[PDB]
Formats: C-alpha cells, sequence, structure tokens
C-alpha cells in the first residue's frame, strides 16, 4: 500500500527480540528438553511454531511458565530451531539433519519441514 | 556464516506478533496517550524504540503495566508509529509529518526520524 516500506526494520527487530533473550530480559518461559532447559518470549515462539501456537492461544495454557517437551525430543535439535526461530539462520549439517527434521515436525515448523526435505534431495 | 538464510522468516514473526496484537493475545502494557490507549507487548516497544527500551531495561520499571506518555504526545502520530513498530511500513503524508517526526523523536527512533527529514527535503 501508499506506506513507506523499512526493508531492515523486521530483521533489527528480531536482532533486539534475540539481544533480550541472550539478556534474559522479559522472558516468560522455560521450555524443558530431558535434561536442558531454555528460556524464551511466548510471543515468538508461537510466532514460529504451531505447537507453541496451538498451546498459547489456548486460554487454559497461555499463563503457564514451564512446557515439558516429549521425553524423545533431543535438546540438540531444539536448541538449532530456537536458535532459528530467533536469527532467520538454520545450521543444518550431516550430523543434526535428522535430529533437527524430527524437531520441526512435532514443532510444526513446516518451512523448515521442507527445507530439511530439499536439503536430504541435494548433492 | 555457514547456516541457511531464510529471507522471509524476519517479515513472518513480524506478522504473527502483529496478529498476537490485534487478538489481545500475551499484550503486557498499556500506552496511555492522553485520551487514548494502546495495548502492546513491551518486548516489541524496546525493540523498536529507544525510550522504550530505556524503560523496560531497568529493573525498577521493568514489570510496569500501565505507561502514560508525556501530554504533548499525540495519539496519531503515536498510533502511525506502533503500526510501524508492528508491520515495518510508515504511513507518512503532508497531515501528520509534523506530528510523526516529533513522536519518533520523542520515542527515539532514529530512522524513522531521518526517514521524515528526507521526506521533508524531497518533492
Ligand atoms: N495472533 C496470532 C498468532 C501468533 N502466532 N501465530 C501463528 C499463526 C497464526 N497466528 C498467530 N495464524 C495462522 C492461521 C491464522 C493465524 C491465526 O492468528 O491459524 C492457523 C494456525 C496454524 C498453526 O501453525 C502455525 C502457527 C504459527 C506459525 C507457524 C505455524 N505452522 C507452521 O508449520 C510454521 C509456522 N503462528
Ligand atoms: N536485549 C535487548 C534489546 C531490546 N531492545 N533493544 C534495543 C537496542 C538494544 N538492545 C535491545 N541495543 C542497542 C545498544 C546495544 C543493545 C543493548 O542490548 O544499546 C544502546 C541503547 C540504545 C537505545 O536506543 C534504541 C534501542 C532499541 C531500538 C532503537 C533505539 N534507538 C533508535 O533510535 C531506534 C531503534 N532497542
Ligand atoms: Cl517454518
Ligand atoms: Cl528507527
Amino acid at each position: 500500500d501508499s506506506q513507506i516500506q523499512f526493508t531492515r526494520h523486521a530483521s533489527d527487530v528480531l536482532l533486539n527480540l534475540n539481544r533480550l533473550r541472550s539478556r534474559d530480559i522479559l522472558t516468560d518461559v522455560v521450555i524443558v528438553v530431558s535434561r536442558e532447559q531454555f528460556r524464551a518470549h511466548k510471543t515468538v515462539l508461537m510466532a514460529c511454531s504451531g505447537l507453541f501456537y496451538s498451546i498459547f492461544t489456548d486460554q487454559l495454557k497461555r499463563n503457564l511458565s514451564v512446557i515439558n517437551l516429549d521425553p524423545e525430543i533431543n535438546p540438540e535439535g531444539f536448541n538449532i530451531l530456537l536458535d532459528f526461530m530467533y536469527t532467520s539462520r538454520l545450521n543444518l549439517r550431516e550430523g543434526n539433519i535428522m535430529a533437527v527434521m524430527a524437531t520441526a515436525m512435532y514443532l510444526q515448523m513446516e518451512h523448515v519441514v521442507d527445507t530439511c526435505r530439499k536439503f536430504i534431495k541435494a548433492s
């Protein structure tokens, strides 16, 4: 529309959301993945994940301070996807591909799942 | 770096943050601007504004649920900048330019201030 577009604004916001997370500022949830914990902002989690969207949009689960992921979710894969959520950068490699794809399916991250598929299809 | 770049991810996150705001989901602050109120997410406000960054990063003001802006801040200009924060789209026109620039200066939004300046310089 008529409005002036700032092509760098969305990435600048995300960069500052990542800094808040690295500074533990206004984080409101702890995600427990086996023997590891990850603090995050529910608004970001919802924005990036069908699983977290379906949890927090429900008034019954909205005020939860702790989420325990299913015991078979690997912390490595969760960490890679949480970083992705806050950076737009996906660290796919040969040693993590299966763990990441499986974690993205669980988190309901369709674009990441399809990218994990293009990766297997390539080289 | 080595990581896969998702060029649409940052704008998709922002779009979903705007939907949360339009759905009054996980908003944690009310900004009072004269006879008007605006609900928002403190994390977004901090990410876009030097004024809100300096408020909420301070442990003494972090848990505030209401912010009353100075009585001379016009609600029109604040509304335009809040929409910008959540969309990357800036609605600058002839009838609002002065109000928007003055509000951006108060909110400490340097890129918007400099853009308001390029606008006066142009046409
Ligand atoms: N307000 C708000 C809000 C905050 N996060 N968020 C997301 C989607 C969303 N709104 C929000 N939608 C999508 C659509 C219309 C609108 C409803 O408000 O509803 C259907 C729900 C779909 C669930 O699946 C996702 C939800 C979100 C993000 C992804 C997926 N699924 C992926 O495979 C990767 C990305 N986040
Ligand atoms: N964590 C976190 C976090 C959340 N929001 N946010 C912002 C900047 C920021 N970190 C955060 N910085 C900037 C720098 C290093 C780092 C310190 O963490 O510190 C100096 C402070 C500057 C204040 O001015 C701004 C602050 C933010 C955004 C803008 C301005 N000033 C503008 O004129 C338009 C944009 N948001
Ligand atoms: Cl995705
Ligand atoms: Cl700015």
